[PDB]
């Protein structure tokens, strides 16, 4: 039997549940007969990417129509789709390429859960999930719930969930201090940059065999940059709200995961419309999306020498921007080091 907590045990059971991964690529519209879990292959998502990423070119350019058509046929046909009685839609709307993108993301991560799950689990000597846990990686623990680290934490949940996604509540059924094999290592350098916070990052449970073991990541070379708002680095939030929904939880599925990670943001560069960027100003370390509301900056505290923006949610000053909330992104995956693992349960009003 298991060493490990019981916590712990219940969440490597969630992580690496098969039926989620299926559930998440039928949302996504695969068509699991012709594309099964065990067919999914990195280079297959690569090639993948690379035509999304011609497509989006010939749409924005004026590309003949038998070039998105044939694209949209070769797409359709390395990744095959179940659209049920209705006809498929061509790669010819840009929103619809983006919702691809998204896709290929997710897809990245499920193609780990799936090779860890059928890796090396050959030991009789060892419980099924502490094997399973020793694939990711990653030492877990679980944190006191009456001691101050936890107190903060649900403090920063409480405080900044949003005015306007109130359509749920949040529960913290259980915190985990997390910490990846060699990460605390790439990150050290940039120990030395300031303004460093305690941002949230909030993804679907099957995408966190492959964040844990992984760590999290920018997309890949053949992606294309106008398959994220603020270009290809890694997104966080200071607002549990924004993050939470992300987690793509529901009545039917309420437990979702939720990641608290210390970013070296150093000087922001501060933006308050998207913007495709490729380069980072000299001087710059991340990217700022300005919001209309943020956490009260009278409230900030500090865990370890970072900053926890745990204040309630206040109206900024600036009126001019497209944003709701803020958005923080770095384009360096050493800009990062993973803290806390919350496991959250979302009460939908009804
Ligand atoms: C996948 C993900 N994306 C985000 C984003 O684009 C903006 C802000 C937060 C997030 C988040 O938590 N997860």
């Amino acid at each position: 039997k298991s060493k490990l907590a019981k916590p712990i045990q219940d969440l490597i059971k969630m992580i690496f549940d098969v039926e989620s991964m299926k559930k998440a690529m039928v949302e996504f519209e695969i068509d699991l007969q012709k594309m099964p879990l065990g067919k999914l292959s990195k280079r297959q998502i690569q090639s993948a990417y690379s035509i999304l990423n011609e497509v989006q070119q010939a749409v924005s350019d004026g590309g003949s129509e038998s070039q998105i058509l044939d694209l949209s046929n070769r797409f359709y046909t390395l990744i095959p789709h179940d659209f049920g009685m209705k006809k498929p839609p061509l790669l010819s709307n840009l929103e619809y390429i983006q919702a691809k993108v998204q896709m290929l993301d997710n897809l990245l991560d499920i193609e780990v859960a799936y090779s860890l799950l059928r890796g090396g689990n050959e030991d009789g000597d060892k419980d099924p999930i502490d094997i399973n846990y020793e694939k990711l990686r990653t030492d877990i623990k679980v944190v006191d719930k009456d001691s101050e680290e936890a107190k903060i934490i649900k403090q920063y949940v409480k405080n900044t969930h949003a005015a306007t996604h109130n359509a749920y509540d949040l529960k913290v059924v259980e915190i985990f201090r997390i910490e990846r094999e060699g990460e605390s290592q790439r990150y050290k350098p940039f120990k030395q940059l300031h303004n460093r916070q305690l941002l949230w990052h909030g993804s679907r449970t099957t995408n966190f065999a492959g964040i844990l073991s992984q760590g999290l990541r920018i997309a890949p070379p053949e992606a294309p940059v106008t398959g994220y708002m603020f270009g290809k680095g890694i997104y966080f939030a200071d607002m549990v709200s924004k993050s939470a929904n992300y987690c793509h939880t529901s009545q039917a599925d309420p437990i979702g995961l939720i990641l608290l990670g210390e970013v070296a943001l150093g000087n922001m560069y501060e933006l308050k419309n998207a913007s495709h960027i490729t380069k980072l100003p000299k001087g710059k370390h991340s990217v700022k999306g300005l919001g209309k509301t943020a956490p009260d900056p009278t409230a900030t505290t500090t865990l370890d020498g970072v900053e926890v923006p745990l204040g309630n949610g206040i109206s900024t000053g600036i009126n001019d921007t497209c944003l709701l909330y803020n958005e923080y992104i770095v384009y360096d995956v050493a800009q990062v080091n993973l803290k806390y693992l919350l496991k959250l349960k979302f009460n939908y009003k009804t």
